[PDB]
């Protein structure tokens, strides 16, 4: 019920927040008890879990177990919300990834479809003679 | 001495014509004038030259016997200077390049003949026109940033891979 | 109803910030009024989600890109009203008309690489031939 | 007398005795010079063997040593001796200057260098920085929007 996002940030929904994978389990804390009338802790794995522990070192290890319990003080019912995957956190990011690459590889491409190192080396190459003329006749050259 | 310069023309190539007047008529057997044009490799030395010329000029006359004759070129200093045979010709011109003005000197003809070095703009004409040719197409960015972007989110990825304890790569 | 874009990181919305809490917009909406809630689509393949008031407007608004448009949810009469969401190419007009302005610039502007190296080349190989001759060299 | 210049290239323009014009690379060794100056000179038959002293007290480099380390050592003297195998007296050769053989070389440098400042200046006097940095930033935004999105741009 917590979802990767596009940018670094976590949606999570259950009976919809926003979290920064660094900030530590008493924000969420703070958040849920601002919905509700009220002491929240998370077990995981079963153990508990810090409210110091950072909420992406939370889930990192929460995908042991698939899932993590989130119980409320005075509800009975405990609350589960499953993990993301590895791949479920980077898949926006692999996914940058690929697109980026491909993009090199066009703008690389071109590079070599347009024979660019031997143009560079070319030009380089001439523009020395060129200036090493311009010092050999005693003269000025742009 | 001679009233008629020569000239030593650029080519696009690494090669020089080089364009002298020949003060002998082409029916002359020994020893106002006629043109020779000759395409020359700049590391090709000053002694291929003189025997490029003599087998367009007359020989010369030392008794019975028909003789080769010596050419020698001379240059700037402010006096003159002879130069040795076993120099490579784009080397002698490049050093030449300030008198604008070089002699060659055949045995057995008093007036001397006389080359006009070219002018910087000459000598480099076919370069700088390439060169504003290249860089016309150049002319037509976010790599640096793009690529540094990428391998530092092949970095998180790989991070994350390790953290979350599973093997990566695509 | 509507929302939309501005050059500046601002935006306007009007009805019958991004770093602000969804609790200010509901709390300046009472100034125009006689309890504001917000919802939105969320897909796991529909449904609806009431989101925390202590979201972000900008970051809140970024989660409901697919589905162009939110519900919100004042008292009194169950009559929900919806709000446009600008789509993709409206919301980043703005910045793409400033990119390409820029690239341009950009494009109305390298031999530095050759030049440089040159440039240490010579530098080195003259620091060279001051210490073969035993000689000190300044610029 | 003789002389020994610094050309343009990395090569070396000597004169000397009607004097004689030659161009020779530094790495070459001596036994070069000598093959042709024995070809502008006569024979005594054999070829004269021609020896190259620098001051020291006066002694003589080996045909084997690289005309450039000759020169470098040559400069304390600030010139050389040149001895043909038969002429009784001998040529001299001034060497260049450490100033001298660097002269074209630390000209390029100062064109080069001073070309690298006006580059520079141009980009400092148009905000290149800020530039791309905008650039470079709020095209990622754009990329994100994408992402976000689901669209492709």
């Amino acid at each position: 019920r917590l979802l990767t996002t596009p940018t670094r940030l976590l949606k999570l929904i259950l009976p919809a927040l926003l979290v920064h994978p660094q900030q530590p389990l008493s924000y969420l804390e703070r958040l849920i008890q601002a919905e509700i009338p009220p002491e929240i802790i998370f077990r995981a794995e079963w153990v508990r879990w810090s409210g110091s522990t950072e909420i992406g070192d939370f889930i990192r290890d929460a995908a042991r177990g698939r899932e993590f319990s989130v119980t409320i003080e005075g509800h009975a019912e405990e609350l589960r919300v499953a993990v993301p995957s590895f791949k479920d956190r980077t898949y926006y990011m692999r996914m940058r990834l690929r697109r980026m690459s491909q993009e090199i590889d066009q703008m690389a491409t071109v590079k070599r479809e347009a024979k660019w190192d031997q143009l560079v080396h070319d030009a380089n190459g001439l523009r020395r003679e060129i200036k090493f003329a311009a010092t050999e006749y005693g003269v000025e050259w742009d």
